[PDB]
């Protein structure tokens, strides 16, 4: 599914091909951008504080957990997505992998079934 890797400051390091299809950005456009560009406010401005919180305290909240959130595409449309975060280390620095699954079709079917 969509895979994204960031360093300890939330900057995107690797951006899969599927992530390019899901979010709109090419990998070259994405690499070097903060991860907060893939999500709407209030989370967007808050995100770096979430990572900071985790880094200074070492007490996890969603690391190793899989949850549903709203992502935000290049065109600005929002969508529900299942997010799973992995923490890794390399060259002495922490990295984080996010595996995303688009749930837009699940939300649509569900709404349609409720609508009818
Ligand atoms: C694009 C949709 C995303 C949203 C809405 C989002 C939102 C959030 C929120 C709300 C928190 C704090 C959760 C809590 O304190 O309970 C958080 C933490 C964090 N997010 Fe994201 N995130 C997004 C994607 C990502 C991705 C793609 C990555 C990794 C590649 C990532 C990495 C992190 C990290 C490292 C933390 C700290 C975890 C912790 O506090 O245990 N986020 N995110």
């Amino acid at each position: 599914d969509a895979m994204i890797v960031i360093d300890g400051h939330g900057i995107i390091q690797l951006f899969s091909t599927a992530a390019e299809r899901l979010f709109g950005w090419s990998e070259l456009e994405a690499i070097g951008q903060n991860v907060n560009i893939l999500m709407p406010e209030p989370d967007r401005s808050r995100h770096d504080s979430y990572i900071s919180r985790y880094r200074t305290t070492s007490d996890p909240h969603i690391i190793g957990i899989g949850r549903i959130v709203t992502g935000k595409r290049r065109d600005g449309t929002t969508f529900p997505m299942h997010l799973s975060i992995g923490e890794m280390q390399s060259g002495g620095e922490p990295y984080f992998t996010g595996f995303v699954r688009d749930l837009t079709e699940h939300q649509q079917t569900q709404a349609r079934l409720q609508e009818l």
